[PDB]
């Protein structure tokens, strides 16, 4: 019933561009929305995010998370280790770079979503959530190598996963840090399931 | 050790703009950034609220109540928690319960509501709060629910069981062309992984 008539270009950088699209609703009268989209799209989706499990013998099962400074929040964010999908890319063989990248782990694949949409009020943008598990106990995670890309600044935070609303939520009071809405949504579901 | 140092606006719409961001790396250097964000935000703790609704009848599997609308950003339908902006001088917490009631008739009672967490914060400065809701379905009130639409609002209601969400959400994407939220995805994997 609901479709996109067309778009227009309102302004266009480097990495992200504004559009107003017109759309037929379903009474059949046309009506505009102000939406974003990246530019760097080509590719399943715009990004990977990873929900990395790491699990030690005799340790509590942890979720691995990562901090940075975000600029278009004015600060810091706890997120789900994520990036963009390079073109030729593989969303499995994104999520496994993007982890090791931000945080030095090497994973293995569990799990991998459908395309699903970041605010999709907003913008167009959409990840593949992808459930990979590290061997904490394996040599090659014993003293994780994070590598930085250019200008990538990122502290790693790991916390158990048993506990994990309780503890963004304290991290939450004590730090002045925004925790991702995903992250969040993850949190709450391990505290609400049964 | 990282902050901003100017914003500069690029474009402005009526619902959202553009801007380049300034700021200061963690090495001392001066870097930019494309962000976006909303207009309509004043004084509230975010832009938005999304609201987890638990359905509750007795002799029944709990549900979550979910929502599917056209989504012009997105050129097609998407699967989400019931959510909308807060409105100025709303609480988060009577932005989600009337949202609810719009959205899908329902009328909830609290659980509880997360801090203000981010969207997308590689790209913009949008926050939501997340509020968890139970929705009483023995209650007359909640017998025969009806959305009260805004104008231009046209949302369909989807109850799915909490204790099967993730493979009902897969057979919903199996069956047509839709997007689930990133939200609603990360939480029914981790109803999976719990
Ligand atoms: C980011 C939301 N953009 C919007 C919202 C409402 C209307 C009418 N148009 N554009
Ligand atoms: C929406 C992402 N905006 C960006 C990304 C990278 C750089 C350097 N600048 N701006
Ligand atoms: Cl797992
Ligand atoms: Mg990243
Ligand atoms: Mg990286
Ligand atoms: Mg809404
Ligand atoms: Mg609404």
């Amino acid at each position: 019933k609901q479709y996109i008539i067309s778009e227009e270009l309102i302004s266009e950088g480097k990495w992200v561009k504004l559009e107003k699209t017109t759309y037929m609703d379903p009474t059949g009268k046309t009506r505009t929305w102000e939406s974003v989209k990246r530019t760097t799209r080509k590719q399943t989706a715009d990004g990977v995010a990873v929900i990395p499990v790491l699990q030690r013998t005799l340790h509590y099962e942890c979720i691995v998370l990562v901090k940075q400074f975000r600029p278009p929040m004015g600060g810091y964010c706890i997120e789900f280790p994520a990036g963009l999908i390079d073109d030729g890319e593989t969303p499995e063989a994104a999520a496994l770079r993007e982890l090791e990248e931000e945080t030095g782990y090497k994973g293995d694949i569990a799990e991998c979503s459908p395309a699903v949409c970041m605010d999709p009020g907003l913008s167009n943008c959409t990840i593949h959530i992808v459930t990979v598990t590290i061997n904490g106990d394996d040599a090659e995670n014993a003293r994780p190598k994070p590598k930085p890309g250019d200008g990538e600044f990122v502290e790693v935070i790991s916390l158990p996963k048993n506990d994990l609303l309780q503890r963004l939520d304290a991290l939450v009071a004590e730090e002045h840090l925004t925790v991702d809405a995903r992250v969040y949504s993850y949190a709450l579901a391990l505290k609400h399931a049964n």
